[PDB]
């Protein structure tokens, strides 16, 4: 029916060093605790036996499914019932059911240590002595901490990590290279494993018809020269491959992904005409760059949306023809004249529309009562615009360290009973957001703050609902997509809340806060204003001034001194009682 050996097809399609490295993700991700040197014997005799099949099709076992093939080799490893215990027992079955047992037996938050990032003269050297080992060790190590992490995305971070390898590695100082660019594409790299967890419980926290807009709303603003009909279909072609992605079948995955760009780069001309260099790219990178693609250029005089969904009378009868269809032609005019806005902006409109629709067309006279929906739209538009002009103005008056403190003290007064490390990340992530973000013009500020937020925004809700602190996050975290953020936005300060008990220690700072990175020492200076908030919770923004102002005088003047550590612990308990008289 298709091709006589599935092996062989994906291994000339793919290449071998890509086949080699795609097969060691999968069995990495599934023998999450095996050693690195497991996998490389099973890749090695995985890769043999795919060559026999490139030579000869009808060759031994060449005809069986990969699906069927990973199973077998799955079931070899003779440790499977001691260390995965239960999920031996999955081998008791057969085809089909024995691949579904494997795949709800992937851990996905197993128990390994962090890795620990060794030191830049050591991974160069170590790169250089043995390349293939040194990459592909680290693919096995971060495949089995992040087993859903689809496989060719994993492999092209890999790909860029060897890059900045092969580059930083013979500078003059390879730190100054090599380190920014790992703690690019590694917070990169966890803002993608981010995505991928949530759009995946988005699904089906919110629903299909939500995830159906969605998709409507992102593709028209890609390809605003496209027709309703065939964005139409691209939603629902996009909704069966998301659906068995995230169920988590890697080649069922891979193929409905490798189809939908295949299709799409036939059809190029009726969708973007942004698209001819994805489309000469090989299968694996083919999709991943079509994702990734620029908005194509909107056709050029369009109407005012005023006519098909204000003026024309038959609105009311078009839309309880067909009232989704309506909505989402609604959806897609708007979306297609404003890739400025992000896409639940878009959802708000489209929804409030909606609303003044079931309203209005009950009525006798339906287009004198909703005559004025398109004036209810500009709030909705001005929300998000302006906390971001506002936003961004502060950041380019205190830079991203200072604009970072701004956030602490915003954010812990609004909800103080939070963990002081996790107030400390996530204002950390926001001051990163704001510098990537407000380095784009107006129009293309508010797609990438929604990027980056919802991830941060996320991460924040799954923390949370592990270890519960306040109600009103979670209301925002379980309310409505189109609610989530404008919650968060409404958080005002506790007024509730008791002040935290003063503690000396937690206020001392010794001698090690000179010989620090830069991070670090932000770190702890960030960990005790929170802490000093969490203390001071209704002093005003002048006296912190003046208490930070005092603590940075304080320690400029015990490191610039001969004697450190006994300035920081008499010039420091004067600073600590200082602060307590001027707050309280
Ligand atoms: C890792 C992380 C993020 C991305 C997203 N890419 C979109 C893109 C556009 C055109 C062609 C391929 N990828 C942007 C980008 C930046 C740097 C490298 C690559 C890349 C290189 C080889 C294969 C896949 N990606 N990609 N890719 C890999
Ligand atoms: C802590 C950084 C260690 C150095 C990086 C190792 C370079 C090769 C790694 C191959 C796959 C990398 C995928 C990383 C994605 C993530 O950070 O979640
Ligand atoms: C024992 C064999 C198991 C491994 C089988 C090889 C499968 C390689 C991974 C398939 C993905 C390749 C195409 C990517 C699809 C896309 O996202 O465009
Ligand atoms: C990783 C995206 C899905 C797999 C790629 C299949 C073909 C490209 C799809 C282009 C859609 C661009 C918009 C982002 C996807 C979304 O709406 O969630
Ligand atoms: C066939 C494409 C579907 C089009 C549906 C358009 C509906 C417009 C309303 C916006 C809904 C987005 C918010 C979801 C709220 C919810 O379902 O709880
Ligand atoms: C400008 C980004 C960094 C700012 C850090 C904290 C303030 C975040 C709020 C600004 C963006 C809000 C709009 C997001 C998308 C939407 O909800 O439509
Ligand atoms: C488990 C983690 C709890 C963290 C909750 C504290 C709130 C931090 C800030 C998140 C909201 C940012 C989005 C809108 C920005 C704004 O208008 O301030
Ligand atoms: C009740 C008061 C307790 C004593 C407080 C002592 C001072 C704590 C200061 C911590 C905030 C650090 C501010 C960093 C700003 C900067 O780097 O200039
Ligand atoms: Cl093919
Ligand atoms: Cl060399
Ligand atoms: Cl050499
Ligand atoms: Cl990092
Ligand atoms: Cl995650
Ligand atoms: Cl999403
Ligand atoms: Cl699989
Ligand atoms: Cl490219
Ligand atoms: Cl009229
Ligand atoms: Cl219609
Ligand atoms: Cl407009
Ligand atoms: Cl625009
Ligand atoms: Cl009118
Ligand atoms: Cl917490
Ligand atoms: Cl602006
Ligand atoms: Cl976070
Ligand atoms: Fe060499
Ligand atoms: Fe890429
Ligand atoms: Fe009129
Ligand atoms: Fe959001
Ligand atoms: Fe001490």
């Amino acid at each position: 029916d298709a091709h006589k050996s599935e092996v062989a097809h994906r291994f000339k399609d793919l290449g071998e060093e890509n086949f080699k490295a795609l097969v060691l993700i999968a069995f990495a991700q599934y023998l999450q605790q095996c050693p690195f040197e497991d996998h490389v014997k099973l890749v090695n005799e995985v890769t043999e036996f795919a060559k026999t099949c490139v030579a000869d099709e009808s060759a031994e076992n060449c005809d069986k499914s990969l699906h069927t093939l990973f199973g077998d080799k799955l079931c070899t490893v003779a440790t499977l019932r001691e260390t995965y215990g239960e999920m031996a027992d999955c081998c008791a079955k057969q085809e089909p059911e024995r691949n579904e047992c494997f795949l709800q037996h992937k851990d996905d938050n197993p128990n390994l240590p962090r890795l620990v990032r060794p030191e830049v003269d050591v991974m160069c050297t170590a790169f250089h002595d043995n390349e293939e080992t040194f990459l592909k060790k680290y693919l096995y190590e971060i495949a089995r901490r992040h087993p859903y992490f689809y496989a060719p995305e994993l492999l092209f971070f890999a790909k860029r990590y060897k890059a900045a390898f092969t580059e930083c590695c013979q500078a003059a100082d390879k730190a100054a290279c090599l380190l920014p660019k790992l703690d690019e594409l590694r917070d990169e790299g966890k803002a993608s494993s981010a995505k991928q967890r949530l759009k995946c419980a988005s699904l089906q926290k919110f629903g299909e018809r939500a995830f159906k807009a969605w998709a409507v709303a992102r593709l028209s603003q890609r390809f605003p020269k496209a027709e309703f009909a065939e964005v139409s279909k691209l939603v629902t072609d996009l909704t069966k491959v998301h659906t068995e992605c995230c169920h988590g079948d890697l080649l069922e995955c891979a193929d409905d992904r490798a189809d939908l760009a295949k299709y799409i780069c036939e059809n190029q001309d009726s969708i973007s005409s942004k698209l001819k260099e994805c489309c000469e790219k090989p299968l694996l990178e083919k999709s991943h760059c079509i994702a990734e693609v620029e908005n194509d250029e909107m056709p050029a005089d369009l109407p005012s949306l005023a006519a098909d969904f204000v003026e024309s009378k038959d609105v009311c009868k078009n839309y309880a023809e067909a009232k989704d269809v309506f909505l989402g032609m609604f959806l897609y005019e708007y979306a297609r004249r404003h890739p400025d806005y992000s896409v639940v902006l878009l959802l708000r409109l489209a929804k409030t529309y909606e609303t003044t629709l079931e309203k209005c067309c009950a009525a006798a006279d339906p287009h004198e009562c909703y005559a004025k929906v398109f004036d209810e739209f500009k709030p909705l538009v001005e929300e998000p615009q302006n906390l971001i002009k506002q936003n961004c103005e502060l950041f380019e008056q205190l830079g991203e360290y200072k604009f970072q403190n701004a956030l602490l003290v915003r954010y812990t007064k609004k909800v103080p009973q939070v963990s002081t490390p996790t107030l400390v990340e996530v204002s950390r992530n926001l001051g990163k957001v704001g510098s990537k973000c407000c380095k784009h013009p107006e129009a293309k500020r508010m797609p990438c703050a929604e990027d980056y937020l919802s991830v941060v925004l996320n991460q924040l809700c799954v923390l949370h609902e592990k270890t519960p602190v306040s109600d009103r996050v979670t209301k925002c975290c379980t309310e409505s997509l189109v609610n989530r953020r404008p919650c968060f936005s409404a958080l005002e300060v506790d007024e509730t809340y008791v002040p935290k008990e003063f503690n000396a220690e937690t206020f001392t700072f010794h001698a090690d806060i000179c010989t620090l990175s830069e991070k670090e020492r932000q770190i702890k200076k960030q960990t005790a204003l929170v802490e000093l908030v969490k203390h001071k919770p209704k002093a005003t923004k002048e006296q912190l001034k003046a208490v930070m102002d005092d603590f940075a005088a304080f320690v400029e003047k015990c490191c610039k001194a001969d004697d450190k550590e006994t300035c920081f612990a008499e010039e420091g308990k004067k600073l600590v009682a200082a602060s307590q008289a001027a707050l309280g």
